[PDB]
């Protein structure tokens, strides 16, 4: 009965492998389908899983954000994360992830934090082209952060996060990127790694329309699932690579 | 005209240094004080603080959790996780502070992790006897958890976390306790240090009483200071040491 609103983004929601055509909400799996089982054991309720038509988180409105406004969808499912912005416009449950932005680099550097990247020229650094990540540096009045932001405004930025990837094996390039997708590469590309903690901080909550009844419920089940450890189990069941 | 219920507790909440009585909200400093100016500055309220009389949290119910349910308070600001017990009696704002269950030990061992300690009986290990980390070992079904009560459940708990800290400093033992104790701790004793990241994860936030006309415009104002960074400069200020 409730239409969840989502976007296909690896390992969050995926197509299951298969040469034959797939039907239903069975089709997808991943994080946050397991994400949506849990929720829907402990609310008890029944769903039916969309693709957000154009593709887009959301931004200003467009994505599932719109489809949230719009009352297209009952709840949005996804790696979303908790704006300020957003917030004003939908509401969202209490975090089920928390990171930030962090670095992507090659294994087997001295490099260890963003303050030794600041202090120098050599290795070339960046991130997405009019990304939050690249305004979160460009606002930036902490000095390590001012002094990086110098460096990249003075073609150290990407078109997309993709690219940043090939730039950073292929060249001495080093990434700056939500930490959740830095964990997931490093985990499957043993000659890279992430470098430093988190330089931010943010998380990623369950969207639904202001004003909806399922609002507290899901906040209350993601701090049972969180408390009970099943979002750990979750987490590594679809980070964790071959080693 | 708000009345905000708080935690004598270093250094969220601290009584200013001088030797003659002082008067006033201003005679508490810390981190809290620097939260509560900022988000009255934003929301534009005036404030009361007043220091929860029997001088806990909030378990099941007393504590500043009380004061909210009884409504004697309107804001509850201080350390108070979010946890699915209380949110169910109060409301939260988004956390303002993510953090989790660590370990402090001393410095200069081979110890690099949970599994580290995990694997070995020869340094002892524990937490504070019945408190949340304790139960979090004995509930947990996590190989490297499930093995580490075995061995504190097999005088491997103390009292109170200051008595584990010097347990700590006078023996080879190591303590499991909120992670931002152990930053301050680690902070100003050079000898001690965290081994390994986050146990759990689990966040702070704000408490009102259920259905405040506040609730929202205080979530809304966290994001709004965590965006700006405000959030991490006020974490550094209060918890920096002299290195
Ligand atoms: C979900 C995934 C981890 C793949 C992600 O990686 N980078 C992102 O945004 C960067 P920007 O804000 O620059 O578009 C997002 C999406 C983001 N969590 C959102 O809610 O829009
Ligand atoms: C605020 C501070 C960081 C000092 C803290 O350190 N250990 C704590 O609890 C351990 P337990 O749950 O075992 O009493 C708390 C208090 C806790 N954040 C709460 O909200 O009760």
């Amino acid at each position: 009965t409730l239409i969840v609103t989502t976007i296909l983004e690896e390992p969050y929601v995926m197509y299951r492998k298969s040469d034959k055509p797939l039907y239903g909400n069975d089709r997808f799996e991943g994080y946050c389908l397991d994400l949506l089982k849990e929720l829907s054991n402990i609310l008890g309720f029944l769903y039916d899983v969309k693709l957000v038509p154009d593709g887009k988180y959301g931004a200003q409105w467009n994505g599932m954000v719109k489809e949230l406004i719009d009352h297209r969808a009952d709840l949005a499912v996804a790696p979303l994360t908790i704006t300020y912005v957003r917030e004003k416009v939908i509401d969202f449950s209490k975090p089920f992830m928390t990171l930030g932005i962090s670095i992507l680099y090659r294994k087997g550097t001295p490099i260890d934090s963003a303050d030794d990247l600041a202090k120098q020229t050599k290795i070339e650094y960046g991130a997405v082209r009019d990304g939050s990540t690249m305004t979160f540096f460009k606002k930036s009045k902490i000095s390590t952060y001012e002094k990086m932001w110098a460096f990249m405004s003075s073609s150290a930025l990407v078109k997309n996060s993709d690219e940043g990837i090939q730039r950073v094996l292929t060249t001495d390039y080093a990434l700056l990127m939500e930490s959740t997708s830095i964990e997931y590469v490093t985990q499957r590309n043993c000659n890279l790694t992430q470098i430093g903690g988190l330089i931010d901080s943010k998380g990623y909550g369950v969207g639904t329309p202001i004003g909806s009844p399922y609002r507290d419920k899901i906040t209350i089940a993601i701090l049972q699932l969180q408390e009970e450890g099943k979002l750990h189990m979750m987490k590594e069941k679809w980070w964790r690579g071959n080693g």
